[PDB]
């Protein structure tokens, strides 16, 4: 029995090593990535405007800011499961998020709307975490509203844990689409990186909730959280 | 349930190999342009100036971010085959095993007859067996109770031919590529990589994996493999 307990506990050991070795590379890519980008940048100012060097060095600097968030995202989905666990209250959590999306909300003229049940009960996460995930959708929403939208966000009980859904009233999503978009490096965007719903989807399991999405094309879309009152 | 993690860090292999490649592809192919820019505005440039200097910077930075890519994909690139002699009955029965309990609770039927003149292969009996186990969870999770799981192995050409049946559920025929790609699955619940391991596994053999699906008849997955690799 030692010496087995020693062997599953060696092999999980080797599976966390290699995220971390492979956290180590990609911050080794992103020096270069940088590098890059300063020195494109550098090379489209000096160069004259309205040529064929401008503009293939602008775009390559804007290639290289994809790349290098690409990277910090890629970064944080090989990174090993590392949570720390609070108890929060989740009106406040949101609250904080659409304080922070809402600048770029009022910018492109899109309505927050959220409403508190002081009865919602505290749940058991890591604050952070679940921040960069509702910020990522809340991201996602303002993109494709574009201008002229409204973002509702709702809290509830189900079952054990609660439902925390975000809707939109922007372009939505095909049907065909409705699949690969969890999918790693999938973007309708020239400027987007594939891997913010990646990132939402392995926040979500690492807590141990489901993220599903329900979307009508032109009408909105729904992206529904659930999210375990007690994480065992 | 010790095989249950296993079988998970094989999932969060594949799934590390796929992100690793994805990066790779986008991070190259702008590579190439950037190192043109570079040179061209090198050759523009009077030598000896800054902007030589930095177009030399950058040009190696293209190649340098090569490297760092390559390093990242030999990371996580799979161990080679661990080749022994295996006998494919055997295997399918201990296979069958492991899953006895879980298909006998929820109503499922095990099924498979053995040839005894079934040659022994040139394989890796635990990825082997970990295809098999992805195959059949997959055909339990495609109908919960009231189905049968029939398995049958064969000769064919220089090989073998392993075929799993299943009563399931069934897959549209629109959708059929898709089910091996990584991250791809109808399941709310579940990641996307069990067949990519299957796929994975099975490419890594030498040998091919095939699909055909009724909707709401069934499912038969076929896997050939070599004798000798
Ligand atoms: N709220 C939404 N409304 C419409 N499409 C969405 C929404 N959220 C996600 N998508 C789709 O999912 C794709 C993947 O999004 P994500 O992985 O976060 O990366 P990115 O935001 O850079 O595209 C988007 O390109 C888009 O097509
Ligand atoms: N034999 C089958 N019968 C029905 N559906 C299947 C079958 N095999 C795969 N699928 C579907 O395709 C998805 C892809 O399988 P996989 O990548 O292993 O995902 P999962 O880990 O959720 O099983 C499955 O989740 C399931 O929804
Ligand atoms: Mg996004
Ligand atoms: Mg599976």
């Amino acid at each position: 029995s030692r010496q087995l307990l020693q062997d599953e506990m060696k092999r999980k050991e080797k599976l966390v090593a290699l995220g971390h070795l492979a956290a180590g590379v990609a911050h080794e890519i992103r020096n270069p990535l940088s590098s890059i980008k300063g020195l494109a940048k550098y090379f489209a100012e000096r160069a004259p405007a309205g040529g064929e060097a401008h503009q293939l060095a602008q775009v390559m600097a804007k290639e290289a800011d994809r790349l290098n968030r690409v990277v910090s995202e890629l970064l944080e989905l090989v990174k090993p499961t590392h949570l720390a666990l609070q108890a929060v209250d989740l009106n406040t959590l949101i609250n904080h998020s659409l304080q922070l999306v809402s600048q770029d909300a009022n910018s492109r003229e899109i309505q927050l709307r959220f409403t508190a049940n002081d009865t919602l009960p505290e749940i058991q996460a890591d604050p952070d975490r679940l921040t960069q995930v509702l910020l990522n959708l809340y991201l996602n929403a303002i993109q494709a509203i574009g201008q002229h939208g409204v973002i509702s966000v709702t809290a509830s009980e189900s079952g054990a844990g609660v439902k925390i859904s975000v809707t939109d009233s922007g372009k939505g999503i095909a049907a065909d689409q409705l699949d690969a978009i969890f999918t790693p490096y999938f973007t309708t965007k020239a400027e987007g990186t594939g891997l913010g719903l990646a990132v939402v989807h392995n926040i979500v399991e690492q807590h141990g909730g489901t993220i599903q999405v329900a979307s009508q094309e032109g009408k909105g879309s729904t992206f529904t959280l659930w999210l375990p009152v007690n994480i065992t």
